[PDB]
């Protein structure tokens, strides 16, 4: 009987049921319990059909929430958006893994977006071009990171990363809802407002402090990246030196991570360098009256 | 305002991406790369895709299979692989997550060097989608058996349903990407494939015991193996409760005391017999094979 049944398994295609589908699925809908608006938005140009973009809606949402599953496993982060992060719960293990099946159940979805085999190479392209810029720019965030202090960033480097990091996702969304609209390309203005998201994201992190986790992780933020630049050119080798102490410390201790941020609002006035970045991107397009980024 | 034409120039642009970056991200990969091409060249013997694209269809199967190792040492917690110090320890876990996941996109955009026919690239790309699905699937429930135990006891028909997933996945896209391309065969070669999966699974959880009866690291790391998927069905089943208890407790452990990892391998040597049951199960589904004068498996 035993070559019986592995005769009628070995024929059929693989054994996968309801109840497997959300055990693999637990780290996942955790972080659901937590960007479409712009989606929605950016529409009312290229008026896709509703249950078209409600796909491109659901790809979105499967490779944002799968990513920060990923990234909070690289960032060794302990909370996103006020609850434990899902790795915490369910592990590292499963959580990559479910992560990961994510991407490629997100990718399965591309192929139901159209039938038209020209349309569905370009649409296919563009979601791989895409996660491969992202995992580039993420290998590079984390690189800096972990062999600091071996490289430290130029502003040029780091809006490179961004560009890589953040625009792909933005790039993805737009790219794909370009491609399918029915009726000048708008990459330009997402790829500034990926750059504005991230630099924003990265003063919000020190700036609501003054958790600043960002410190606990030794990321080569934004404002971090300026300091280091600022004294080094101005030949501050001592304060220098103390800000790669502190991020090298991987330190959760408040009084410490105070201590870095007094170094970036007295000494290289890098919280205030950063508002001001922030807001010459932000005017970039206040005054686009010639509507060359804005549609 | 030159920051604001330089801020154009980027957003106008291509993210750049230097081959010096290209290098940087690829240690994880590049270390275990220092560490398959025949059975994809016999195979080919019946599918004869023309050399130039059998080459392509090895480095897409190579990137997924060493990629796939990265990943599955991180998630095993395993130290050694192929002899030589795992990747994630010396680069750490976030690289390493990163550059595998970096090279399965790699890997991806191989597929379109394969074809110029639109229909057909379509369909290598669905069949490189849907095993990679079946892997994760696979990969999947080894981990939550493993990481939840005994929250479920995998029964042996659930055990092949994961192999079948998890090793399976990548024999089958190998096969189907080469069916699909074939220019030349007969019945589909997937059964077979499927078959090759199990009884390689099964050799791998054997063998990582019975060489220690290696290091049965499979014991320190917990895995619902062929031979401990039988013992706990076994022990239950016969009423064996203070073994099948210290089965579970010694799983538990994480140990790599080897008087503990040889107790248990012990306990499955004469207590359960899970080792011949194993052994002799193997010779069985190779022996499905090799009495294959109808060729009903093989081409
Ligand atoms: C599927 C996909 C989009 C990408 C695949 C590769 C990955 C994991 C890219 C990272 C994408 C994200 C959310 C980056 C932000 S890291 P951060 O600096 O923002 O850390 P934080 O958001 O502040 O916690
Ligand atoms: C891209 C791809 C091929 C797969 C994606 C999903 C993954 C990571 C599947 C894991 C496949 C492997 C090599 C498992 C080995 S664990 P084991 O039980 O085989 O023991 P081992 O470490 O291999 O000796
Ligand atoms: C990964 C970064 C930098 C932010 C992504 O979007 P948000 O994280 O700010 O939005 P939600 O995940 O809270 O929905
Ligand atoms: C169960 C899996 C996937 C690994 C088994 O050994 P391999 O066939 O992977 O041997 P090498 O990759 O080290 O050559
Ligand atoms: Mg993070
Ligand atoms: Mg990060
Ligand atoms: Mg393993
Ligand atoms: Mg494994």
């Amino acid at each position: 009987k035993m070559e019986a049944k592995i005769d009628e398994l070995i024929n059929n295609d693989p054994v996968w049921s309801s109840q497997n589908e959300s055990l693999i699925s637990k780290p996942y809908n955790h972080i659901l319990l937590k960007r479409l608006n712009l989606i929605v938005q950016i529409n009312r140009v290229m008026n896709l059909p509703k249950d078209q973009l409600a796909i491109v809606s659901q790809i979105v949402e499967l490779l944002h929430n799968s990513s920060l599953l990923i990234d909070d496993i690289e960032d060794n982060a302990p909370l996103r958006r006020g609850q434990t992060t899902s790795h915490l719960i369910f592990g590292v293990p499963s959580t990559i893994n479910t992560a990961n099946y994510m991407y490629f159940r997100a990718m399965q979805l591309v192929s139901q977006l159209t039938t038209k085999e020209p349309l569905y190479h370009n649409l296919i392209t563009i979601f791989n071009e895409e996660l491969i810029n992202l995992h580039r720019g993420q290998g590079l965030d984390i690189y800096w990171r972990d062999f600091l202090p071996e490289i430290i960033p130029t502003q040029e480097m780091y809006l490179n990363m961004v560009m890589n990091k953040t625009g792909g996702l933005f790039r993805l969304t737009l790219r794909l809802m370009e491609a399918l609209s029915p009726s000048h390309s708008l990459v330009p203005f997402i790829n500034l407002l990926g750059i504005i998201y991230q630099i924003r994201d990265d003063y919000l992190n020190l700036k609501d402090f003054q958790f600043a986790e960002d410190i606990t992780e030794g990321k080569l933020s934004f404002p971090i990246v300026h300091a280091l630049n600022f004294t080094k050119t101005k030949g501050q080798t001592e304060q220098h030196n103390e800000i790669l102490r502190i991020l090298l410390l991987r330190t959760s201790d408040k009084d410490i991570k105070l201590k870095l941020i007094q170094i970036l609002e007295f000494d290289t006035n890098s919280l205030a360098y950063t508002k001001n970045f922030i807001n010459q991107l932000v005017n970039m397009i206040k005054n686009d009256n010639e509507n060359k980024y804005l549609p």
